[PDB]
């Protein structure tokens, strides 16, 4: 095919061969802008055909029109007082998603490592908590057995044991108070920001929303893989 | 003023009466296109007027021009080639938002439904929790009963009971501690996807932003109710 | 003055008298667009003067230029091969802030009432909490006096009082547990949404930011009153 | 390639060598203006080229054209009126952001300073709290000492001390309760306005959004470090 349409990072690029010519356009504009440019090129009439080649309205939106050009996979131009009836290619779905899909992929790559780092750190802290917790539980159960034996295996009795209990509880309060003070007195080595991870995820969400929107616009059931 | 400017879902429409004819235009589409249409329609010059009748430029955009027209709710047209002067209607804020506000309303309805379903399942779980809680409270009341009966209905006495009290209290702390350790070591009824709830919510908020932007572009303080 | 510039809700409106003519422009565009329109009007040269009437560069931005037009309070146009050297008015600071400042004012009006409603409701809840709290404090102090008298004014003794204390503490636990359950079992009359208030405040913040930005751009020390 | 395209803080500049002359343009300013400049500069036709050498339209915008030019980092010019062909430089991403990225850097510096000051005052308040806390802990340790001495250094006994313990515990609950009731009933050193901190933070984030938008408009994955 002699002419073509290349996509660009925001807005389509149309290469037409009548030393060819190139145009930029924004999607939400109409075809009349394009007619005006093509007319100011040549030294008047012009028409656009899609589907089976019926003429569409010049006051129509482009982004609502390339989709039909794609379901037929072509685009047709007609000029009054001249030869030629020009076929032109069209971007597919993948073509529209390119330069966008790739950026999502890069962001996912950058997310994976940081997720592994979070995994490591969380597991470390969890093992610490679990072990010290089980130690404290063993301590309490030891106290339980001690009190039971001292109660029901001696002549000492509760009349000697009760103050021991009061004093031990107060000692526990003191120790807890000191631990709290000391604590008032994390991701360092594989260091990162939770907000960096959050912002990358925030970007990825909206990128997926845009992609699924375009997918629904063509109805071609997009797969993330 | 028989003729007028009718709206459609995106692109305005002009019903011009001289039968009266309906012409489609895009908001970014300059007035000179309108001149070329009307010229080709009829068997040449032309002019527009607004406010106190001033002629505007022909290369001015419409979607901004209609706003100055809406300041007065009337718009004047003049033709070189026939006598007289023509008057034309203008839209209002409610006009432009109509066919754009109904969608917000419907989405709000969907949200209300799904929220009701969510609330129902929440009430179910809450009732289960209340059941377990009352089951627990019964045990404490029975404990109080047992303590009073054994104390002031027997000869054993507080000297025999107090250690049991300290013992059971420590046992209870241990038990809750074990619940913690074990713990740390759906809507098949009327299902709704959180993704769907979220998507509807975000879409509605985007609609709101668009509408308030248009409102500020007219300064007509839209209420949601 | 025969010509003028009216402000519009986003973008300036220029009324020039050569049956005058009207133009819309966006601020960030350059003066060359304006030259092109004025040239396509007439049947070539054109120049713009500001300050003491020195010619500025046509590739300059407008929004950076009306400010100088305002510090001199005029604007000058010159056309080649024609008579006339046109003075034109300019919008002041207040002129740029109009249609924006008023909207802030309306939002403030709507905020005031809702603030009063919050005041009323908070005071009601605070009085409730304070009174019931003082009642509970009186109860505890009564218990204190009772225990002191029963200890050191009888032959009964702690050997009779201790179980009363255990039982009373357990009764308090039961009552607290029941209160918690019943609570699990607010702004109604002057009802509003905290999020509505929040959104209005959010709007007002950004509006003030825009206004102060423009103020710094002219350096005219804006007062909110 | 002696000639080139130099940047300035907003508006690009073109140094064309034939001494070589420097011409100012605005990014939205169409190429036909550039044609008129170059035509009037010299003693007529003209043409542009990019990629594999294709002639673009003359009514195309620059600020999009430079992007396709930056795909290759070279841009070609042709003149009807002299022989030969001309080549011209192109900017890069770092070029366009230079004089726009330095501001972000400076704002980050200000933020770091003010954060340091904030942190210092926070440490002061924290040290005061630590002082009061250790003062409190001393009293509990003295309480434990008193209890042990009175108990196991005298003949009074737990039968005389236990009620005092319950009494003091209830008194302490009452005291904390009163602290609550009374409670419910700055940076003169190195001052910083929270408004200033907030404004710098928001401005920096806006700069970031602008830069990432341009990055996606080139697909050149800007890092902040
Ligand atoms: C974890 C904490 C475990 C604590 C275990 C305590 C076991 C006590 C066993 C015992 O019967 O001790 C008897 C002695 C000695 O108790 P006598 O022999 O004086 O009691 C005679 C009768 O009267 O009591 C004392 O001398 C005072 C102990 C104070 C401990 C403070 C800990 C902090
Ligand atoms: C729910 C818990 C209900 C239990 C309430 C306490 C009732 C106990 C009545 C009883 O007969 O026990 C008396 C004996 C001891 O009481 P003696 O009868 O043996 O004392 C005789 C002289 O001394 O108690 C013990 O030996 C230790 C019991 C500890 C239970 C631990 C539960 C956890
Ligand atoms: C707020 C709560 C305030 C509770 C105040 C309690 C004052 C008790 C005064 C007293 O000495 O009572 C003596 C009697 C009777 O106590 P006797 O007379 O049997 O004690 C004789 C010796 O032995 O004790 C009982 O009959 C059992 C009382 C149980 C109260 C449970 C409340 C819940
Ligand atoms: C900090 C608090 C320090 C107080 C620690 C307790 C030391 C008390 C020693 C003493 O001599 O008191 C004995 C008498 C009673 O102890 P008698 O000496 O009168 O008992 C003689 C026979 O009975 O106690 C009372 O009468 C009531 C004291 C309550 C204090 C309340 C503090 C709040
Ligand atoms: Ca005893
Ligand atoms: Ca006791
Ligand atoms: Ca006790």
């Amino acid at each position: 095919t002699t002419p073509s349409r290349l996509l660009k990072l925001v807005l389509p690029l149309s290469t037409v061969d009548h030393a060819p010519l190139a145009l930029l356009v924004h999607p939400q504009q109409p075809l009349s802008y394009l007619e005006r440019l093509i007319q100011a090129e040549l030294p008047e009439g012009e028409g656009k055909d899609e589907g089976e080649f019926v003429r569409w309205s010049p006051s129509t939106e482009i982004g609502d029109f390339i989709r039909d050009a794609a379901r037929a996979k072509e685009f047709e131009v007609e000029i009054e007082g001249s030869p030629g009836v020009i076929k032109v290619a069209v971007p597919s779905f993948n073509d529209r998603t390119y330069y966008l899909r790739q950026r999502l992929r890069r962001t996912s790559r950058k997310i994976s490592k940081l997720a592994a780092i979070k995994e490591e750190c969380d597991k470390a802290a969890h093992r610490g908590a679990q072990r010290i917790a089980l130690a404290g539980c063993g301590g309490l159960i030891g106290y339980w057995y001690i009190v039971y034996r001292l109660t029901f295996e001696t002549d000492l009795g509760w009349d000697v044991m009760e103050p021991v209990t009061y004093l031990v509880g107060l000692s526990t309060l003191i120790g807890g108070y000191m631990w709290f003070l000391w604590h008032n007195r994390l991701y360092q080595a594989k260091g990162f920001s939770l907000q960096d991870w959050e912002g990358y995820l925030e970007e990825a969400n909206a990128m997926r929303r845009e992609i699924k929107a375009v997918a629904s616009e063509y109805d071609v059931d997009w797969n993330e893989t």
